[PDB]
């Protein structure tokens, strides 16, 4: 699985998952700076009031 | 939860999820019409091919 892992409007990097990962992430929140994305490989655990979304497809997560 | 339940581009309508219910999904394939995107709560089991998305905040599937 191949995964968007570029932060914000960053331009647009990839990360190869590790073997058997299938997912991808995109995680969301504002501050000060404005809104956040983190984006990467898996499907992690978030605190509350931050937006996550996980996708099974390759570079799902723009 | 709050979910967008809506296909396409209809437009947007909701479903309230079952009580322990805290995902949204986004399925998408396509058929003679074009790209069809099916939105509901949960995160359902799709067949290769089929692009999925959960998330799982309010109305985050659209």
């Amino acid at each position: 699985r191949i995964c968007f892992n570029h932060q914000t409007s960053q331009p647009q990097t990839t990360k190869t998952c590790s073997p058997g990962e299938s997912s991808c992430y995109n995680k969301q929140w504002s501050d000060f700076r404005g809104t956040i994305i983190e984006r990467g490989c898996g499907c992690p655990t978030v605190k509350p009031g931050i937006k996550l979304s996980c996708c099974e497809s390759e570079v799902c997560n723009n």
